[PDB]
């Protein structure tokens, strides 16, 4: 559930990685406004896209979400973080969502695929497409 305009690889960047604001509530605005919808939870990774490239070279390990998926990678070390909890909902009216912010410092295991041909930079041949866990 991603805009079409977005790759898994974009998307995952909008999502997890560019916090537009240190506050959730702005931040999620961005999330929400593009899916059309107030996302109940989301994760902001203090880190850099380079940085998670970078993790989606470490080995290859099964997704805690998924257990039929081996595309999943380890951080190896511990990244501050930004969680998002939805704290007023507004079915009619996104914009009017509003969140909480809990940070705290733990290490994401992320999916990784090989970028879109067509729409991903060809400066990043492995992108990540999906935070799959916090521990
Ligand atoms: N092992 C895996 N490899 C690639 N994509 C995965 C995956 N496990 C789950 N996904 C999906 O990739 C998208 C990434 O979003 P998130 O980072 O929010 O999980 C989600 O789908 P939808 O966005 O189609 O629901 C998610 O469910």
């Amino acid at each position: 559930m991603k805009p079409p305009q977005f790759t898994w690889a974009q998307w995952f960047e909008t999502q997890h990685i560019n916090m537009t604001s240190q506050q959730c509530t702005n931040a999620m605005q961005v999330i929400n406004n593009y899916q059309r919808r107030c996302k109940n939870q989301n994760t902001f990774l203090l880190t850099t896209f380079a940085n998670v490239v970078n993790v989606c070279g470490n080995p290859n390990m099964t997704c805690p979400s998924n257990k039929t998926r081996k595309n999943c990678h380890h951080s190896g070390s511990q990244v501050p973080l930004i969680h998002c909890n939805l704290t007023t909902p507004s079915p009619q009216n996104i914009s009017n969502c509003r969140y909480a912010q809990t940070p705290a410092n733990m290490f994401y295991i992320v999916a990784c695929d090989n970028r879109d041909q067509r729409r991903d930079p060809p400066q990043y041949p492995v992108v990540p497409v999906h935070l799959d866990r916090i521990i």
